[PDB]
C-alpha cells in the first residue's frame, strides 16, 4: 500500500486518464525515489566489459522471413534543449535542403524497395514534437501521413513531476502543462505494452524491433545482426562503439558479476551480466570515472534491437511493466524559472534494458553506424564534407577518416544555442574531412570554401567584432587569428 504522495500521483494519472501500465511503471519507480534510489551507479559498483563480438566479424545474413518479420522504430520524442531547440530534432536540417526526417523517411522507401515491400516503420513522437512532425510528413512523404495515426506514430506517455520535499505531484497554476513530463525513451516499451500495440505485433507475426535514436542517421537494419541474434538466441542486442573523444553526452556499457551457484556437483559458475550507465547516472563528483574512456571504452549507440515476443511475456511476467532502472533527475518545474519549485523527472533508458533478459548481449560496431548529434558542435561535423550520403540513404564518416570523427570543440557562450550555431556557418560550412580537430573560440564566422587540414584552432581574443574568415581559406596545422 502507498504513501500518501505516491497515491497523490496516481489520482493526478487516473483522473487525466494516463495509461494503466504506465501509472503502474511509474509508481513503482515512485517506490524507488521514496526509499533514496537516485539512479546513480557507482564506479565501485560495476566493471569493465573487456570482450564482446563484432558486427566486422559476421557474415551470414538472415532468411527472407525473419526480415520481413522486423519492425523499424526512430525515436522522436525529445527536447534538444542544450541546442536550444524548442521542437523536434529531427526537423533541423543535416545536409543542403534536408532534415533527419528526410533522410529517414528515404532510408524507409529504399528498403521496402529493395529487402521487405512492406516494412513497418514508427516514430515515437510525445506532446511537444507529433505535431510538427505529422505535417512535415504531410507535405513531403504522403505515403508515411496516410497510415501516420493508424500506424506509425507511438505516442510516448506523459508523468507527473514530483516536488523533492514531498515526492507528491507538483502544481504549476501558470502553465499546468508544465506539471508533466515524458518519460525518457525507455518509456518505448511502457508506451508499446500499454496502448496494446505491442501485443498487436506480435499478433501480426513481427517478431525483431529495431530502434535508433532520430539523430543518428547511421542506423539501419543490418541483417547479419537478425541472422546472429537468431543463431544465438538472442533476445536483446545493443550495438556499442569503441569510444571516442567526442562521446560524452551517453551512457557507456558496463558488467557485474553474479554468481549463479551450481547444483549438482557443477561448481558455482561466475556468470557475466550487463548493463547502461548514463551519464546522469554517474555520481556527478565520479564523473572523471565516467568520462575516462580507456576505462569504460564501449559507448552505447543506442542501437537496439528486441525480439517482441519475448519482451512481451517479459512485460507480463512483471506485473505488465518493465523494471527499468530509475533515474532520478533534477529540475526545477518551469526549466526555464529557476524560481520555480524544484522537482524529479522520473525517467528511464531504453538501454538499460540490457539487463533485463536473461541472453541479452552487446555487439561492437563500426562508427558507420553511429553519426550522433547532442551538439551543434555534433550538426557542424555531420553538415560538413566528413559526413558522405550513402546510396541506401545512411550518412557515414568518409573513409579518410579511419572511423573518428573530426574532434569539433565550438566555445558555448556563441554556439550551444542554434542561433547562435547558424550564424558561424552562415557563409558556409567548411570542409572538415581531413580536419583531425578544430576548435573556435570567440565570435567567429567562417567564409565560403574554407578547407581545414590536421589541428585547426580559430580563435579571437577581442570578445567584441566577430573574426570573419576570407573565402577560399585553407587552414592546415594552425592556429588563426584576427
Ligand atoms: O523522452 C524522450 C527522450 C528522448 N527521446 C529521444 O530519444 C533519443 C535519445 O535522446 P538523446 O537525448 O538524444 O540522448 P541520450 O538520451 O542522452 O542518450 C542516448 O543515446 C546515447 C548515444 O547517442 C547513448 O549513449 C545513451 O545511452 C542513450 O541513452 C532522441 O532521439 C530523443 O529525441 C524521446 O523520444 N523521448
Amino acid at each position: 500500500s502507498l504513501s500518501a504522495a505516491a497515491q497523490a500521483c496516481v489520482k493526478k494519472m487516473r483522473d487525466a486518464k494516463v495509461n494503466e501500465a504506465c501509472i503502474r511503471t511509474f509508481i513503482a519507480q515512485h517506490v524507488m525515489v521514496s526509499k533514496g534510489e537516485t539512479g546513480s551507479i557507482p564506479d565501485s559498483a560495476i566493471m569493465p566489459v573487456d570482450s564482446l563480438d563484432a558486427l566486422d566479424s559476421l557474415t551470414i545474413e538472415c532468411d527472407n522471413a525473419v526480415l520481413q518479420s522486423t519492425v523499424v522504430l526512430k525515436l522522436n520524442g525529445g527536447l534538444g534543449t542544450g541546442m536550444g531547440l524548442c521542437d523536434a530534432k529531427t526537423l533541423l536540417e543535416v545536409k543542403d535542403g534536408k532534415t533527419f526526417l528526410d533522410f529517414t523517411a528515404l532510408q524507409v522507401q529504399y528498403l521496402r524497395q529493395h529487402c521487405s515491400e512492406h516494412l513497418r516503420f514508427m516514430l515515437m513522437d510525445s506532446f511537444n514534437t507529433s505535431a510538427s512532425t505529422k505535417s512535415f510528413l504531410k507535405a513531403r512523404y504522403p505515403w508515411l501521413y496516410q497510415v501516420f495515426d493508424s500506424e506509425v506514430e507511438l505516442m510516448q506517455n506523459q508523468v507527473p513531476k514530483i516536488l523533492q520535499d514531498t515526492l507528491e505531484p507538483a502544481a504549476w497554476a501558470e502553465n499546468p502543462a508544465y506539471e508533466w513530463a515524458p518519460p525518457g525513451h525507455g518509456d518505448i516499451y511502457t508506451a508499446l505494452y500499454g496502448s496494446g500495440k505491442l501485443q498487436e505485433l506480435v499478433e501480426q507475426g513481427y517478431r525483431y524491433m529495431f530502434v535508433s535514436n532520430g539523430d543518428n542517421l547511421g542506423a539501419t537494419i543490418d541483417k547479419r545482426v537478425l541472422a546472429y541474434m537468431e543463431k544465438e538466441k538472442i533476445d536483446f542486442l545493443m550495438e556499442v562503439c569503441r569510444r571516442t573523444e567526442s562521446d560524452k553526452k551517453g551512457g557507456h556499457l558496463a558488467r557485474q558479476t553474479v554468481y549463479v551457484k551450481g547444483k549438482d556437483g557443477q561448481p558455482d559458475a561466475e556468470k557475466r551480466v550487463l548493463l547502461l550507465r548514463e551519464s546522469a547516472q554517474c555520481p556527478k563528483a565520479d564523473m572523471e570515472s565516467f568520462q575516462d574512456i580507456n576505462k569504460y571504452s564501449f559507448f552505447n549507440t543506442n542501437n537496439l534491437w528486441i525480439r517482441l515476443p519475448v519482451l512481451l511475456e517479459t512485460m507480463q511476467e512483471h506485473g505488465g511493466t518493465l523494471p527499468l532502472p530509475v533515474i532520478r533527475n533534477e529540475k526545477t518545474v518551469d526549466s526555464s524559472n529557476s524560481a520555480s519549485p524544484k522537482v524529479y523527472q522520473l525517467e528511464t533508458a531504453m538501454g538499460a534494458a540490457i539487463a533485463m533478459f536473461e541472453s541479452a548481449s552487446a555487439i561492437v560496431v563500426p562508427r558507420f553506424r553511429f553519426a550522433p548529434v547532442k551538439t551543434c558542435a555534433d550538426l557542424l561535423a555531420l553538415r560538413s564534407d566528413a559526413y558522405v550520403v550513402t546510396d541506401d540513404f545512411r550518412l557515414v564518416l568518409d573513409d579518410r577518416c579511419h572511423g573518428h570523427p573530426p574532434v569539433v570543440d565550438l566555445d558555448s557562450a556563441h554556439y550551444k544555442m542554434m542561433n547562435g550555431f547558424e550564424k558561424l556557418v552562415q557563409h558556409g560550412v567548411p570542409s572538415l574531412v581531413e580536419c583531425k580537430r578544430v576548435t573556435v573560440k570567440g565570435l567567429v564566422q567562417f567564409g565560403a570554401g574554407n578547407v581545414l587540414t590536421g589541428t585547426v584552432t580559430i580563435e579571437n581574443t577581442d570578445s567584441a567584432s566577430a573574426f570573419v574568415i576570407p573565402d577560399g581559406a585553407k587552414l592546415n596545422d594552425t592556429t588563426a587569428s584576427p
